[PDB]
Parts: C-alpha cells; sequence; structure tokens
C-alpha cells in the first residue's frame, strides 16, 4: 500500500544512494496541492481513482496527430513520457491511486535534486527535450509561439496560455523558445510552483 523501494522508482532511487529523505504532507502548499490532484483527475480518464499509463499517453499521442513528426522524434517523445511517468510513480502493470498522487510528485522531486547534484541527466530536461524536436513542426530547430499553442491544444489548456507561459520563458527574446528555455517552461509545468 505505502510507496517504498519496492513500488516506486523514486524511491527506489534515492535508497539507492543512500538518500534518506521522508515525505510530509505538511510542507505541501494548498496551491500545489489543488493543482496536483487538478493533473491528477484530468489524466485519469475513466475517474476510477487510478492512474494508469494508458491514460498518461493519451496526451502525447494527441500531441502526434497535431503535428508532422518523424517516427523517430515520436519514438523519443513516447520513450520519454514512459520514462518520466515511471519516476512519477505510474507503475505500467499496477497504475498509480490518487491517495499517493502527491507523495509520487515529492519523492520524484528530491530524486531530480539527487540526480542534479549527481551530475546525472534530468528526467524533466529528458521530457523537454524530446516533445521540443516533436513540437517543432517548422523544422526550424526552434518553438514558436505557434508551436507552443499546438501544445496547448493538444493538453486542453486554453490556446491563450501559451502567450503567457512563452513570454516568460523567452528571456532571450528571439521569439523562440530554444532548448534550455523549453527545459525552464516543462520544469514549471510539471514539477516546479509556478512563479
Ligand atoms: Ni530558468
Amino acid at each position: 500500500m505505502p510507496l517504498d523501494e519496492t513500488n516506486n522508482e523514486s524511491y527506489r532511487y534515492l535508497r539507492s544512494v543512500g538518500n534518506t529523505w521522508k515525505f510530509n504532507v505538511e510542507d505541501v502548499h494548498p496551491k500545489m496541492l489543488e493543482r496536483l490532484y487538478k493533473r491528477f483527475d484530468t489524466f485519469d480518464l475513466d475517474t476510477d481513482g487510478k492512474m494508469t499509463m494508458d491514460e498518461i499517453m493519451y496526451w502525447p499521442d494527441r500531441m502526434r496527430q497535431l503535428v508532422n513528426a518523424t517516427d523517430e522524434q515520436v519514438e523519443k517523445m513516447r520513450a520519454a513520457v514512459h520514462t518520466f511517468f515511471f519516476h512519477k510513480g505510474v507503475d505500467p502493470v499496477n497504475g498509480l491511486k490518487r491517495e499517493d498522487w502527491v507523495e509520487a510528485n515529492r519523492v520524484f522531486a528530491e530524486a531530480e535534486r539527487e540526480r542534479e547534484r549527481r551530475g546525472e541527466p534530468s528526467l524533466i530536461a529528458l521530457l523537454s527535450n524530446a516533445y521540443y524536436d516533436v513540437l517543432d513542426d517548422d523544422g526550424d530547430g526552434t518553438v514558436d509561439v505557434e508551436e507552443l499553442k499546438t501544445m496547448m491544444k493538444a493538453f486542453d489548456v486554453p490556446q491563450e496560455a501559451a502567450y503567457t507561459f512563452f513570454q516568460k520563458a523567452d528571456t532571450d527574446k528571439t521569439g523562440k523558445l530554444e532548448r534550455p528555455e523549453l527545459v525552464h517552461l516543462f520544469r514549471k509545468f510539471w514539477m516546479e510552483p509556478y512563479d
């Protein structure tokens, strides 16, 4: 029933490197509780209180429909999404229960911090750089605001949210999100509190 190294990849990883981190729900702010549960319920397509990989993969598959990405780009995105949500606690067999979702998110965040400290690759960056190429339907090597709006549409976010996020991440002022700026955006969208 409770998350640990036997049923959650992020606990598995922390314990493998001696990280003693423990979850305390009192640490999670109300905004983040609100956003996490809303994300769960949006992802939980059948409203059974469980998140499964099949439900998670509906969204990148909708992204694929809205662009014309290469088969290998699409396969990189599929792989990245699978790895990301596995490390977020979505067992490919057991899924993940609503009541463990907040905790699954917070142990994943500690595991990304441990990775950072250890110079190991960020899984958020992996997810962002795989989506990058799929979003870049132009072929121009970058993501422009229309390319980001398409992502909003695939995710049932109103296409006007794109202008906000884009402005905040294009600190370059290039009119494009280069790969570090989409990382920045994905770190917020998929983990960190909004500033
Ligand atoms: Ni940044």
